[PDB]
């Protein structure tokens, strides 16, 4: 019994975290193999941020401009390129410690755990979720720049996230780990803003799912709806539109706890026009939204209570 | 900027995480140097007379995909030592320490040797904590990182009646009133922990969240009689020299901030959140504020 927002275990991360210098900037990167995957603005001073041309600056380089360095060793940099917006650096030792690894590029809505570093060594490990504006609302310092977000199911780390850079509200953006962003921004220090978020959905039903399993029903209700009017009303309170790939997806939540999806959707529907009043759902007085369908079955008992 | 519940990196741990197994009876174990520990359930119970049967051959550990050979077993307290032949070649610089009701800490939940999932949490003022644990995560274990030393402070035992957890120190002695059998035993009423609720308002100022601040102070005693009517844990002079740097980081006084959460007691949020949270979040000691805020790596 109970729920909590966990991670991942991060020793597998940690073994690959180093510490990459250039000039007057550091910041972290990923040994994987003889490569080191950091953000391109490493090769940027704070002038360079409003207008960077980054291979006009990268051009300028050669390797021993870039210090990497792993715990107390140097690592000697042999070869260097940039892949969209994270910087790859060729290094004459292999990670010895690297673990079976993939990059995969995450949806809205999906979690992962972040290990947050400085100066190449972690300083803690939490959970989030991409939100549907693509921004995360993560906890970075200045210096966390490079630190990265993964999931680990069974013995291979995925790597989905690097971070890159914090928007004015307080929330960060960063790129998969082929230098793609997530979202419609830019490492360049330009008027960018997160666009206005809204609640994952999907997660919040899972999420209600799992607040069954664990013995609490008092927020279900006699009614069930339509996909359509759900929408309608859930679009009132900023709630990301649920889709059929939505409700496929909460299947096997709907039949452990007898309960439809759409029957789930209509106890929702109640609680947006409601509140709690006093009341809470699995130590929450907000319905949560950064556990996906998958996340509830994971750590979730297979047998209701 | 931004603030999560955070847990410490756990690859020093994860490398200690071994499964035990006594007959029918499968749990996790750590294994430190060349000692395993764990629960001493494993094995109404007369423990020692359950103890006396068992020989060495009769413990299976297994660290990874290779089985190790027990050469010894003793008891302390609640926590059974398995003496191995090998050595963990992955042991942290490590020290068991006690915590009191208040202190958080990581939590590495395992199964099967496995580790699956790490969170972070306070041991509660009733010595309970509220975990996420199912059937097989004996023996996980909770701990704390200063600087290359992992300090282990819990290793998993049980779950009470209403879903919260029971475990003891790293030498087998109980947080709380429990006992290792099954027998009537409830988690006692629980209290908020005051000096964690102030030193999370001090992370929400710092993380520029002031709407509950206000022009008031108010004096030890009188926020005391406020306090143990919510049902809040008594806030002592220790507590506050402790949120000093806190109050000299944002300029609030730490009696300038007792008045906040008294308004915020007697009067509720009235729709507004603190850090995205609707409730006063109690499981964040001033420690953890400052190290988060701050950058604090192992
Ligand atoms: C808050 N941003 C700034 O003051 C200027 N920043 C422009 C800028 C523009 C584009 C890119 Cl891709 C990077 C960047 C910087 C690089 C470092 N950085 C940061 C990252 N994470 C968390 C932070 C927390 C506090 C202060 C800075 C943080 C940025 O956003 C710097
Ligand atoms: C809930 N407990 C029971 O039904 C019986 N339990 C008697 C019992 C008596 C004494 C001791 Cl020291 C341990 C124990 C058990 C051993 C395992 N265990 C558990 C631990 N964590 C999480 C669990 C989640 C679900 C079910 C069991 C869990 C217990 O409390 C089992
Ligand atoms: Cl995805």
């Amino acid at each position: 019994s109970g729920f909590r927002k966990m991670a991942f275990p991060s020793g597998k991360v940690e073994g690959c975290m180093v510490q990459v210098t250039c000039g007057t900037t550091t910041l972290n990167g990923l040994w994987l193999d003889d490569v080191v995957y950091c953000p391109r603005h490493v090769i940027c001073t704070s002038e360079d941020m409003l207008n960077p041309n980054y291979e006009d600056l990268l051009i300028r380089k050669s390797n021993h401009n870039f210090l990497v360095q792993a715990g107390n060793v140097q690592l000697r940099v042999i070869g260097h390129s940039m892949q969209n917006c994270v910087l790859k650096l060729k290094v004459d030792t292999a990670n010895p410690k690297t673990p079976k690894y993939k990059f995969v590029r995450i949806q809205p809505g999906q979690t992962f755990s972040v290990l947050a570093c400085y100066n190449g060594s972690p300083s803690g490990v939490y959970q989030c979720a991409m939100r549907p504006n693509f921004t995360i609302k993560g906890s970075f310092l200045n210096g966390s720049c490079g630190s990265v977000g993964f999931n680990i199911d069974y013995d291979c780390v995925s790597f989905c996230y690097m971070h890159h850079m914090e928007l004015p509200t307080g929330v960060h953006a960063g790129t998969d780990l082929e230098g793609n962003f997530y979202g419609p921004f830019v490492d360049r220090q330009t008027a960018q803003a997160a666009g206005t978020d809204t609640t994952i959905t999907v997660n919040v039903l899972a999420w209600l799912y799992a607040a069954v399993i664990n013995g609490d029903r008092w927020f279900l209700n006699r009614f069930t709806t339509t996909l359509n009017d759900f929408n309608l009303v859930a679009m009132k309170y900023n709630y990301e539109p649920l889709t059929q790939d939505h409700v496929d997806i909460l299947g096997p939540l709907s039949a452990q706890t007898g309960i439809a999806v759409l029957d789930m959707c209509a106890s929702l529907k109640e609680l947006l026009q409601n509140g709690m009043n006093g009341r809470t759902i699995l130590g929450s007085a907000l319905l949560e939204d950064e556990f996906t369908p998958f996340d509830v079955v994971r750590q979730c008992s297979g047998v209701t209570f």
